[PDB]
């Protein structure tokens, strides 16, 4: 699949820095165990609540694809993040996405191909937008959720005095996936537990490690 | 509580700078929820693993604030970590135990004082060492975990061509505290995200830069 | 919403001498519970009896509001309690509907709004009459079902010889809205506990003594 | 079993105007269907519970044998309902007793005969009074939640205007048995279908239509 | 009921010799059982599987009822069973079906009368074939996974060099209804007892003891 | 392993002819799964038989080991199977047991090597007598459901008369290892399919072929 040698502008690190999900995170809950039955009745609340504000919110939570992760931490972090105002961070997170999107959740994703809700049910997500082009991706883990976390991981450095509200929206971003019916909530767990390593691995990284230096200055003038 | 200013050299945070566990994490299974239900049977299955070489592990897996986290690790992290080979390394790992393990959860330890399953069922754990100590010790989320995957994602910005193995210690250092009856898995899997916030915080940290700074030179050495 | 004071053809009760049914009753069980896990196998259950005698029965147990209580119970009470053969009896038994069908409930279905099954599962109720005017009320408690109750203890505080087909009867009108997945099963049980609550603040209504009195005059005739 | 014929002091009905439970109420949960599941979470819960406030207050509400009702209840009703302060209302409530307790619940305590959880489990109740006694009563129904249940419902007449209150202890009175070991959560809440109908009866037993009478007056000056 | 007095080239056994099912046989799980819980997660396991190579087995595992069966165990027997290769064999194969199939089945079936997965969730078989004709005959248990565990044994006591092979066909055999959804995994596992239970009273006919030998003889050269 | 060429009284088939249970069986289900909730429901059921005239027979049925299982048949199988009475089938009886129990269970048994209810819980069983020998036999599947399947399969083929039974009977011998508590409920069922199967190669042995012979003849003038 695709790396920094190939989409430079989405990623930071090769194939070959990237960390080993298949390895390092636990098989699925399988069907017939009772972890799977929490992830159904997982869904079904979230899918109920769909028809709210956090619902709506989790639909329009599923667009990440390109500067929209950066769009969705606005608030959390304080002030806008746009090209405009902020271009120094808003390249280092458009540029860490698919390390955390697919390098980090690449090998059990494509190892397990976990079958998703939207498919299991036989019922569309909240968001159709990517519903067809990740019908046929692993559910398990999820990119949305290993990207959310990164993202604010690695917000939370540049403004600490606004971590919690960060986190949370890290957080509550791979909850959204749960509420859409993307990703069973198994999937959006062990997505932090990946989207937290790759952050570590970017931290190694020198392109990263000078884009964040640009990222936190920019901001400590801003 | 204690901090980075009663005893400095297990914390380089301040009360002040550390994560809202309680405010970032969502509310434990509670009893009678299908989460719980799965909490128990894993309780089960981490009983009878007790007296395999995992539970083996599991038993050693409970020491380490003494700094036992950096001997967890030596033996993934391809060298030793120890006060006379890798000082830098191992003060660095020691300064932040607590930072970890304490200020990343205490907040919603103390706010539910979850039951641990040794205390749940009445029998005893794998180490019953701790086992006094902790029992009056909210179960969630739990610490040690708190610790081994914060420090594995240290280790792993410290050594990447070894972060697939270090990262999985970590992991299997909190999976023990489930195989041992310390904690419930839920408290495990929780303990990942405060484990890995805390990180993020600790590297905007002079004294936490500084030391990691002297860990990844002298790294180069031993 | 009403009482006695703006429509007292079907309150005794006042909003102000009403039951505190969002105080008194627990909460419903949540998605997620072992307890709606079984409200759900219940539905099934139920479901799956529609198309059989006491589905037919469950079929016809939905309209009582025009009085069809009266015409439900008329069976089990030996003798048929209408308006042109027990006057006394029929008339008590209408003045009252909303005593126990909404005063005793409304508290709590609009605090949680719950979501009915036909609504939860898409498909729709054994008797759709009412499924439109009711897909927008809440689940918990059951209204029918608090008035099932509420007019058995009082036929049979009527007709104590025939006391176990009345209570029966009463039982089984709650029954039916599980079956006809107008309810869940949680929502008929805590039906029961505000159905018996309101029958005990009616006997202390003069309108209510009164008619309770000529109910049981007219009684030893027909 | 006894009845008025025989203990004209604790029940003021005869085994032939007895409440059919057998009949009237559904068969317990079976073990191995959800609906037990749910009570051994429910015993788990309230075993936990013990050792609070609430634990202390369900110890201490295992007692009601003899007069104790009326004192579970003083609090709730307001005025305190002893033999020297209201002895009308102490009368009423003592002599209806057991036709709340073993009329109301003899047939399928006895056709069933489920067990306890305490002797499921192999564990003391929290109050080991009447356990060696009851440790031979069949579960399903509970009596005391009978009792708690009627006796309340009984209350909220002569003191409406504290009906929630009261309501509310009784309610609570059944819920203290599962906290305790006595009763599986099934046995509490078909209990109060049961004690509700009994209370009808009585309302039709001449004896009780009279103390019921010097109990509503005597307070009403009181 | 139908047997070899009035179809003996599908029957051996008559009526007055079936065996009793529905005794030797526990009731099915209930819409309320944790077994059904089960029952459910391996329909929703077997839908899953119904495109792949399995589910195409499967599809054509539905088809016995005239030769399918002979030619379903062709290959694991070892050689192909045909009218026109291994006559004798075929003929035996051919004439039992409805033993292990109907005779062995309809006590059971025909009394409890048992909703299919299929009639369950409204979702046509993956061979809807016979879907319409089984639509209304009882699922519990299942008369496929009788003759294949009834076959796959006959066959064993034929070509043992090879009976693991006989015996894991016949086996798969019977869990093709579960994936087909046809049955559900509990009418399968129940099948087999009567499935190997007829197998008892064929040799005990001569007519089957005849078929047999011949058949167990033209294996000599063939 | 030991068969007939270490211990032919015993056995009638050599190893080389033992059917892989480990291959033609499903794996034993796992804690975590819902069948293994459903294994543990049937424990605590079992449990509660124990104190019954079922249990007294689910204990004595713990004793086949040496004619025991002959004497657990005689009552099905309509005369007494003692070896001055029935000692043409006694004998058969006596010899096969090891096939039945040893031969058709040694591989998943060994392999999987599942923990006993009794190991599990730590409460002893029904009949201590084996606990011991067996606290460190693999659960899955019953050797002991086995025989008593085996068994009442051949004795079917002997006494048709009474076939309904001799084999519920052979069925119930197993369950009682459920009630006893040396087997899950899970092994009990996978154990008759093995169980069934070397009745199959039984019928391929040339001794196993006299024997029976001989003891159908004996039913004969007996
Ligand atoms: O991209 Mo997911 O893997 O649908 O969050
Ligand atoms: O220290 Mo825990 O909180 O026992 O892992
Ligand atoms: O009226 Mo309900 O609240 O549909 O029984
Ligand atoms: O008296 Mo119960 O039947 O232990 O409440
Ligand atoms: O024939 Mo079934 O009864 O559909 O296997
Ligand atoms: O012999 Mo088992 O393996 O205890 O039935």
């Amino acid at each position: 699949g695709n790396d920094t040698t190939t989409k430079p502008d989405l990623y930071y690190l090769k194939n070959s820095e990237a960390i080993n999900s298949l390895a390092l995170l636990p098989p699925p809950p399988a069907v017939g165990s009772i972890a799977f039955l929490n992830d159904q009745a997982m869904y079904e609340q979230g899918r109920l609540l769909r028809n709210t504000e956090r619902g709506k919110l989790a639909a329009e939570d599923a667009n990440l694809s390109s500067g929209g992760v950066a769009n969705a931490f606005s608030g959390a972090f304080g002030s806008p993040i746009t090209e405009k105002d902020a271009p120094a961070l808003h390249k280092l997170l458009t540029n860490m996405i698919e390390d955390a999107g697919d390098l980090a959740t690449r090998s059990a994703k494509d190892h397990y191909m976990r079958i998703r809700p939207f498919a299991f049910y036989g019922v569309s997500t909240c968001n159709t937008t990517e519903q067809d082009k990740l019908s046929k991706n692993g559910s398990y883990p999820s990119g949305h959720t290993s990207i959310g976390w990164a993202t604010a991981l690695v917000l939370a450095e540049i403004n600490p005095q606004r971590q919690n509200e960060i986190l949370k929206r890290g957080y509550e971003l791979g909850q959204s996936r749960v509420i859409c019916g993307y990703h069973w909530q198994s999937d959006v767990d062990a997505a932090r537990v990946v989207g937290s390593a790759v952050v570590a691995t970017l931290h190694t990284n020198p392109a990263f490690q000078q884009q964040l230096q640009k990222a936190k200055a920019e901001f400590a003038q801003h």
